[PDB]
């Protein structure tokens, strides 16, 4: 399979259970602060393999977590920390997620760093213990049976690009992809240009413009395409001043302030957006004062904003969540509310009401600001932030790299990442501007830009192309 780095203080006796067919049972014995004692019971062929213990038990006892035979571990989430002011970090908290969606303990915010051994199937463990757990890794085996077959392509680029940024917005119109807004240094919007990408040329340039050009250059902005006209909302500049709701006729190349701030929906940034041929949707994100959970629709024909039913407590205010129209319905996926979140919800237009949905099977650990597109009955997501940065949107935070698709018709998540092929899978990133797109006659996901794990920026253009079977 694949050994994953054990994560924790590198003090202690290293242990390695090796790799098995699957995991039958997990044993966790708590320490006084963190984790004392682990043990695993595995299965290999027709053989139950009871494993050695690692660390020593405490007066607390040891809790068991049995994994059904029709069932396996998709990830282990945890918290490492240097406590006692003791020379080494130790592992302080663990949660187990099961393919069937069993979960051992609900994740909680504990100080220290979060880590996660992720991806499709945990088939064994290894770590380092000194009479208590000090670090932990595991072995993951990516499942070979990838339902939504497809590959990752690093699109080449030529012109005057939007280059290196994140917290910007992209949309497709015809065979051209448009970009707008964004940040390069922490919290500093770059320009007001509307960059455009000719697919057949694979080349960039600044679009020409007319009319009501956006009043402020900004970041945390969103935009979606309807027909050949682009629609743009929110964002902020350096001075926490907000943009209203504009549009851009691409055949006409003219801007248009469709509704002013202070007229339409609450001015905000790092909201989410989508469109369905008839309305343009705006969800959540951060207002001047609070995160939001509200959603507003704007009919193009009726040229007018409608305020949708409010979800209340069921669905906590959030930003950096994914929003796609999966079918006839709006989908809210994951996001951030002080904690990173792995909620899933749909809003039904016809009824004007919200529904929560349980989801299962090799699901992503909770995360924000990821790349997302809806294609078919699927939502596809890549990367994202799996833990906020202490210093704000200022610092990198912790950023990951999985590729996942939600099947809205079965509620099975799958990880589109393969062992098997050779392809240019994007490196761990977040705050990407992402969209659904057709390129060289394949629909799929268009990742662009984003924050690096090292607080750098990216400029890459990435495409998960869904091969032809569809």
């Amino acid at each position: 399979a694949q050994k994953l780095e054990a994560k924790g203080g590198e003090m202690g006796d290293v242990w390695d259970d090796g790799v098995y067919e699957n995991v039958r049972k997990v044993y966790v014995g708590q320490a006084q602060y963190g984790i004392a004692f682990v043990k695993f019971e595995y299965v290999n062929g027709s053989q139950v393999v009871v494993g050695d213990e690692h660390g020593k038990k405490t007066e607390l006892g040891v809790e068991e977590f049995e994994i059904d035979a029709d069932d396996y571990i998709v990830y282990v989430e945890g918290y490492r920390e240097k406590v006692n002011d003791m020379t080494s970090e130790m592992i302080t908290f663990l949660s187990i997620k099961t393919f069937k969606g069993k979960t051992s303990h609900p994740i909680e915010k504990r100080p220290g760093v979060k880590f996660v051994l992720h991806g499709g199937k945990i088939v064994g463990f290894h770590g380092r213990s000194t009479d208590v757990l000090h670090s932990l890794g595991a072995y993951v085996s990516l499942s070979s049976t990838i339902k939504l077959l497809g590959k990752w392509i690093k699109v080449e680029q030529k012109g005057e690009g939007p280059g290196l940024r994140c917290s910007h917005g992209i949309a497709q119109v015809g065979n051209k992809i448009y970009s707008f807004g964004g940040e390069f240094t922490p919290n500093q919007p770059i320009d007001k240009h509307l960059y455009v990408f000719d697919l057949e040329t694979r080349t960039w340039s600044i679009s020409p413009a007319t009319g009501d050009v956006p009043h402020l250059s900004c970041l945390g902005v969103r935009m979606v395409s309807v027909g050949s006209t682009l629609y743009v909302f929110g964002g902020r500049d350096a001075s926490r001043q907000y943009n209203g709701f504009y549009s851009f006729d691409t055949t006409t190349n003219e801007w248009k302030l469709l509704t002013p701030v202070e007229e339409g929906p609450t001015p905000r940034s790092f909201h989410s957006m989508a469109a369905d041929e008839e309305n343009v949707y705006v969800f959540g994100g951060v207002s001047a004062t609070a995160r939001l959970n509200t959603l507003d629709s704007y009919n193009i024909v009726d040229k007018k904003w409608f305020h949708c039913s409010t979800p209340g407590d069921s669905l906590t205010a959030r930003g950096g969540a994914g929003l796609e129209v999966v079918q006839g319905k709006v989908w809210v996926v994951y996001g951030f509310n002080g904690c990173e979140v792995d909620d899933v919800h749909y809003y039904d237009p016809v009824q004007d009401k919200w529904t929560q949905v349980e989801t299962f099977g090799v699901r992503p650990s909770e995360r924000s600001v990821f790349a997302s597109a809806a294609i078919g009955k699927h939502i596809v997501i890549f990367g994202g932030e799996i833990a906020m940065d202490p210093l704000a949107h200022v610092g990198p935070g912790q950023l990951t790299d999985g590729t996942f698709a939600l099947d809205t018709e079965t509620l099975q998540w799958e990880r589109l990442d393969k062992f098997g092929g050779e392809e240019e899978t994007p490196s761990s990133r977040g705050w990407t501007a992402s969209t659904t797109a057709t390129i060289d006659g394949k629909k799929g996901l268009v990742m662009h830009g984003g924050k690096a794990p090292t607080n750098d920026r990216f400029d890459d253009l990435f495409f998960y192309g869904i091969d032809s079977a569809l």
